């Protein structure tokens, strides 16, 4: 895999021994499986987190959460109970532990069980069921020279008292954290976002806080949708960004305000980007989803399998980074086709971890791996979004210095970097694939039939970048026309089918030396005028279901159309640039195209305007 990473089978299957504590006697029992990985530092003491299931992996069947707890970065490690089921049948079990640090505080959430023998969505009951919150004091000692953690771990306290017999109309059945790592808010409060039942057996999400280290806690009002389990939280720019599995669909991803009194999905940013299989037709699955700064730079981490296996094997579990603008792969972090669901990411002391389940046949270990190469990519990313940033926001625009040119929402750039077959992103997400491109200073120029640039959007496949683009996009460019055609071309756009006949929004140009854009499905009236050889900026916005073709920093006559009927949401195949890149297309569209850059919102006046004043100073072929 990663040059330099190494891993250790931490939690080890059918191996490890943990002290099983019965009736005031306490035995080192070997532990069939661990799942359910929550990585974390209190203090600078490692702690890692999950289930001990006993005798099989079933999930329901007898299990305790585990802690295993580290002083020197993850070498050695001593083990304790952390929450202890009832004692109650064969199959008592406390469940999908959810972990909040604070100061020496480890906060601990698990559902707890006593007999039954069917999982948890499908009871019409809460006879079996209550929701318990256990506490860890962390302290450190310096004596003999050494440091020596130690943890104690408090009785467990039922929460059921704060959970509502009715939410907005609905009655209520239980609730579990989302597993894994929730967080403290900045204003204090202690935030497990939630999976929660009603007596439909819908399953939902919401916000469930506290604002007094966890004596009392309330519920926000709003919700996600229906079918979304094991939500994963972190706040970013003052929100909480709710990551959710949904089963059989696409992740699908909120933001909140207001402890989750509202819930908006962030269709601009993130939701719907990450599928749960190649077909997103599969179980899905648990994620780590956590904000840290490298590097001086708030990111954003999540982790997720790629689940080519299907059902729940969930083989190749995949690292991810965003700045909640540009998504990167950092590729996979689990080893060959190994099946490997649940992870937890942790980033301490400029080092980056990740605990996560290894499964052969239904028998699961957590191993415990140092990310050593995935952090250098990070880092190198990283460091190649802050120099074009900088680049760009660094440029003396055309007045001193006129207004800045903005980074704000943009998300990919293709200037002078190019090979054979693509045209590489600046920001190293997404690249064009091209036909029939010869290089020049800062972009491409295309001829021939089957000529162009293709920018995928649906087609990136299972994990889409590019999807706020159905909800919002500015696309920009500098194009130049060097023979007129023999009919209308097309030099830019977004294509809601394969082939490029069915546009969204674009731009063609044709034989009278008229432009021609292309508002959805509605006629085309040709307009305004160009000539050969010279060089043109282009802007193409989408936003509330309304398209703009601006040249020149001015709109086309006729722009600010309709371009979604409003009973759907568009599924843009890919934009495409300097023709169709396709041969089954008659066209022959010949020009040069510089400096495309896509941001997800709608560019203001004055943002369009800097960009066209400024053409010829953001190009990358001189930094």
């Amino acid at each position: 895999l990663a040059p330099g990473s190494s891993r250790v089978e931490l939690f080890k299957r059918q191996s490890s021994k943990v002290p099983f504590e019965k009736d005031g006697k306490v035995t080192e029992r070997v532990v069939h499986s661990f799942r359910l990985p929550a990585l974390v530092n209190v203090d600078g003491v490692m702690v890692a987190i999950a289930d001990a299931r006993y005798e099989t992996s079933f999930d329901n069947s007898l299990i305790d959460t585990v802690a295993k707890y580290s002083v020197d970065d993850g070498e050695t490690w001593e083990t304790q109970i952390a929450i202890k089921n009832s004692r109650a049948s064969s199959v008592s079990r406390v469940v999908d532990p959810t972990v909040i640090v604070k100061g020496n505080k480890l906060y601990v959430l698990v559902g707890s069980y006593n007999s039954s023998r069917s999982y948890w969505t499908s009871h019409g009951d809460a006879r079996d069921w209550d929701i318990l919150l256990a506490v860890g004091e962390v302290t450190k000692s310096t004596a003999g020279g050494k440091i020596t953690a130690s943890i104690k771990w408090g009785s467990p306290v039922s929460l059921k008292e704060f959970f509502p017999a009715e939410m907005e109309g609905m009655h209520t059945n239980q609730f579990l954290g989302g597993a894994g790592v929730a967080i403290v808010a900045s204003n204090g409060n202690l935030v497990y976002p939630v999976q929660v039942t009603n007596k439909k057996k819908q399953v939902f999400s919401k916000i469930f806080y506290s604002e007094d280290e966890g004596k009392t806690w309330k519920f926000g009002k709003g919700r996600s949708a229906f079918g979304c389990s094991e939500p994963v939280a972190l706040e970013w720019e003052g929100k909480l960004i709710i990551n959710t599995r949904v089963d059989y669909r696409r992740r699908l991803v909120y933001e909140s305000s207001d402890m989750g009194n509202t819930w908006l999905e962030a269709v601009g940013t993130l939701s719907r980007v990450w599928g749960p299989s190649p077909k997103s037709n599969q179980p899905g699955s648990q994620s780590s989803f956590t904000a840290v700064t490298i590097e001086g730079m708030r990111v954003m981490l999540f982790t997720h399998p790629l689940n080519f296996k299907g059902r729940w094997l969930r083989d190749r579990l995949n690292l991810w980074l965003t700045d909640n603008q540009r998504i990167y792969n950092v590729g996979q972090v689990s080893i060959g086709d190994e099946n490997s669901a649940y992870s937890s990411v942790l980033y301490k002391d400029d080092k980056l971890y990740c605990l996560h389940e290894i499964n052969s046949n239904e028998v699961y270990s957590l191993v415990f791996a140092r990310l050593v190469g995935e952090l250098r990519i990070i880092k190198s990313v990283l460091q190649s979004w802050k120099n074009w940033d900088s680049h760009l926001s660094s440029i003396c625009t055309p007045a001193g210095c006129g207004p800045a040119v903005t980074t704000v929402g943009l998300v990919g750039f293709l200037s002078h970097s190019a090979t054979k077959t693509e045209w590489e992103d600046a920001y190293r997400c997404v690249n064009a694939s091209t036909a029939n491109a010869e290089r020049v200073p800062n972009g491409l120029k295309f001829a021939g039939v089957g000529g162009g640039a293709l920018w995928p959007v649906s087609q990136q496949g299972q994990n889409q970048r590019y999807h706020f683009a159905n909800h919002a996009f500015t696309l920009v460019a500098s194009v130049t026309i060097h023979e007129v055609p023999k009919g209308a071309s097309p030099l830019l756009g977004a294509s809601l089918d394969s082939s490029g006949g069915k546009k969204l929004l674009g731009l063609s140009y044709d034989k009278r030396h008229q432009w021609q854009p292309i508002y959805g499905s509605t006629p085309v009236t040709p307009t305004g005028s160009w000539e050969m050889g010279k060089r043109y900026h282009v802007v193409l916005t989408m936003a509330n279901k309304i398209g703009s073709v601006y040249i020149d920093g001015e709109p086309l006559e006729g722009s600010g159309q309709t371009v979604v009927p409003d009973e759907r949401t568009p599924d843009i195949s890919h934009f495409y640039v300097g023709g169709y890149k396709r041969s089954g297309m008659p066209t022959d569209s010949r020009v040069t195209v510089n400096n495309v850059l896509l941001y997800n919102r709608q560019l203001n006046a004055e943002e369009i305007r800097t960009l066209f004043l400024s053409q010829d100073l953001i190009g990358t072929e001189a930094h």
